[PDB]
C-alpha cells in the first residue's frame, strides 16, 4: 500500500552531469556519447543578457574557453555547435556511462523526474508536472542551470527537460534537448510573463482513481454526467479541457476500479461545485494534478 | 528559489539493491562490501509467522538455502548471522560499487530518502520523516521489504531505515540496520498497533519559515506568544509539544529572515485556529510537517 510522489531512480543520469565553466559561469552539462549539452546562455555574461546575438558570441569563442570537468577530471573539448537554445559541445571523450536515451518533447500536464545539479554534483531529485502555462514549480538554486528532466522506461531514459530560466514569479523555464523553450520564453533579459495557469484535469481524474484503488471513496457516487457537460463546469473552475483521447487514456484505470470514466466526472463535478467540506483524500486537502495516469498504474 | 519535497540522489544506493531469495520468499537486500543484510523474516513462510522462532528455523537452514542475485549474477552466500531482526549474509565477493557508508539510527522527527525497491529493481525514490509514532507514510508494494532509507553528507550514504512490515491501518514499519525496530513492533503475525500519531511542530515551522523566504508570507502577523500559551493551543489540535531545543534548532531560519521563533509560533497558532480561509502556503492547503530545519536550510 501506499500512495506518494515518486520521482525515478536517478542513478543513470547523476552518470551523466558534468561541470561546464565560460568565464565566471559555472553551470552543468549533459554528457552523453562524445557531446555535451548545457545552456546556450552559458556563453553570455549577465551584460550580454539584455539584447544577445548568440551566433555573434559564439563566433567569438573557442574551445579553450569551455571548461569541461566530469567529477576531477577535464574533458577537452574539441568542437562546439548551437541548436537552438542548447550549445553542443563536443569532447575528445565518450561517456563510458551513457544510457540507452532518448530526447523527447513533452506535453503539458506531462510528468517527469528533475536531477537538482550544482556545478555538476546531482543533489536532489524530485517529480515535476510541465505546466498548462509551460513553466514547472521546481527547486533550482544558483548554479542549478543545465539541470534535466527525465523520464524512465525499461532501462531507457527519455531525456524531456533542461533549466534555463526563472521568472521574477520564482517559476522556472527551460528547453527540451534540442533546445526549443517550453511556453513563450527567451533567453534574453526582455519582459516576459506566464500565462494563467490552470488545472491539469486528466491528472486529477487519475489521482482520484489512485485514492479508490488505495481505498479512500468518500467522494464518489452513483451519477453520471457526459463530457460536454463536465467540460462545461470544467470549464468554470479553471479547468483544462478533458478530450476523448484522456478518456481513453484512464480507460486502464477505469478498469481496475470498475468505476467509469464519467462516473468519476460527475465525482468531480460535485467536489469542484461543493468543495471538500473538511475532508481529504489521499491525506490531501486540494486536487492534486501532478499525477497522470501512467503515473498512478506504475504505482499501483 | 523554489520549495520542494526532495530526495537525495539514488545513484550509491541503486549499486547496492539485490535479490534475496529463501525458498518461495524473494525480497530486497543490501549489499555493503561481502555482507548482504535483509530482514530475517526473509525465512519464514506465511506459516511460521503466527509464532515464528527464527532460531529454531535457521538451525535448519544452509548457506546454499539463501539465493543472492546482483543484476543477472548470482552471489555465493559463505555465511550468515542474525543480528536483532536483520539477517546478516556474508558472501564471497565484496560489491565493487559499495560507497563510503555508515548505519545511524534516526530519531521521530527526522527525514530520510527512501529507495522503494521491487525483486532487487529500483522503482522509484521519495522522501519521508520518521513519524513521532515510530511509522512511515510510504508507497511499499509486493516485494518492498528490504528497501532502505537512507541520508548522505559528502559522499557518504548514512543507512537509518529497512522496510519490515505494513500494519492495518497501512502505515510501514521497519529496522535500523543493525535489526532494532523503530517502535514497539515485532517481526509476527500478532496484533499490533501504532501509538497516536502527531504533528512534528518543529517541521512545520522550518516550512513556515522555508515558505518566507521564498515569498510565501501572507499569513505572517504582528503578535507573539509564550512558547508555554502556544504548546496549550498546539496540544490541542495533536501537534507535538515544541521544546526550547527546537526553538533552538530553528535560530539559523529566523535569523535569516528576522522573524524571532515565538512570533512565528503566533502566526502558526492562528492558522491552527482559523484555518488558511481559502489560502495556500507553498502550494498546500495543510501545513506540512516532513521538511527539517536542516532539509530546509539545504533547499533555500
Ligand atoms: C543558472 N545556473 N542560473 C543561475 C541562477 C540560478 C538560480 C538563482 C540565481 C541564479 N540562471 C537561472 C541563469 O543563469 C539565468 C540566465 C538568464 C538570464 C536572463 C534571461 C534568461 C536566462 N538567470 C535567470 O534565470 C535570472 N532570471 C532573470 O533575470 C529574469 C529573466 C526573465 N529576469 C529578471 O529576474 O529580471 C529582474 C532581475 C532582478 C535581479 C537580477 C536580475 C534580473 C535570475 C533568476 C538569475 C535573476
Ligand atoms: C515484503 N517484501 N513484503 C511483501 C509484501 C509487500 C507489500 C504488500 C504485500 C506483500 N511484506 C510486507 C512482508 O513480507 C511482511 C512480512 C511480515 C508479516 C507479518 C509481520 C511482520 C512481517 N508482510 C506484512 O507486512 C503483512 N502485514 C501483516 O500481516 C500485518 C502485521 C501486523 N498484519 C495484518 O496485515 O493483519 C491483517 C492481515 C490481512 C491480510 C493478510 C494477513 C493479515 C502484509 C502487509 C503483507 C499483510
Ligand atoms: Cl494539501
Amino acid at each position: 500500500s501506499g500512495f506518494r510522489k515518486m520521482a525515478f531512480p536517478s542513478g543513470k543520469v547523476e552518470g551523466c552531469m558534468v561541470q561546464v565553466t565560460c568565464g565566471t559561469t559555472t553551470l552543468n552539462g549533459l554528457w552523453l556519447d562524445d557531446v555535451v549539452y548545457c545552456p546556450r546562455h552559458v556563453i553570455c555574461t549577465s551584460e550580454d543578457m539584455l539584447n544577445p546575438n548568440y551566433e555573434d558570441l559564439l563566433i567569438r569563442k573557442s574551445n579553450h574557453n569551455f571548461l569541461v570537468q566530469a567529477g576531477n577530471v577535464q574533458l577537452r573539448v574539441i568542437g562546439h555547435s548551437m541548436q537552438n537554445c542548447v550549445l553542443k559541445l563536443k569532447v575528445d571523450t565518450a561517456n563510458p556511462k551513457t544510457p540507452k536515451y532518448k530526447f523527447v518533447r513533452i506535453q503539458p500536464g506531462q510528468t517527469f523526474s528533475v536531477l537538482a545539479c550544482y556545478n555538476g554534483s546531482p543533489s536532489g531529485v524530485y517529480q515535476c508536472a510541465m505546466r498548462p502555462n509551460f513553466t514547472i514549480k521546481g527547486s533550482f538554486l544558483n548554479g542549478s542551470c543545465g539541470s534535466v528532466g527525465f523520464n524512465i522506461d525499461y532501462d531507457c531514459v527519455s531525456f524531456c527537460y533542461m533549466h534555463h530560466m526563472e521568472l521574477p514569479t520564482g517559476v522556472h523555464a527551460g528547453t527540451d534537448l534540442e533546445g526549443n523553450f517550453y511556453g513563450p520564453f527567451v533567453d534574453r533579459q526582455t519582459a516576459q510573463a506566464a500565462g494563467t495557469d490552470t488545472t491539469i484535469t486528466v491528472n486529477v481524474l487519475a489521482w482520484l482513481y489512485a485514492a479508490v484503488i488505495n481505498g479512500d471513496r468518500w467522494f464518489l457516487n452513483r451519477f453520471t454526467t457526459t463530457l460536454n457537460d463536465f467540460n462545461l463546469v470544467a470549464m468554470k473552475y479553471n479547468y483544462e479541457p478533458l478530450t476523448q483521447d484522456h478518456v481513453d487514456i484512464l480507460g486502464p484505470l477505469s478498469a481496475q476500479t470498475g468505476i467509469a470514466v464519467l462516473d468519476m466526472c460527475a465525482s468531480l463535478k460535485e467536489l469542484l461545485q461543493n468543495g471538500m467540506n473538511g475532508r481529504t483524500i489521499l491525506g490531501s486537502a486540494l486536487l492534486e494534478d501532478e499525477f497522470t495516469p501512467f503515473d498512478v498504474v506504475r504505482q499501483c
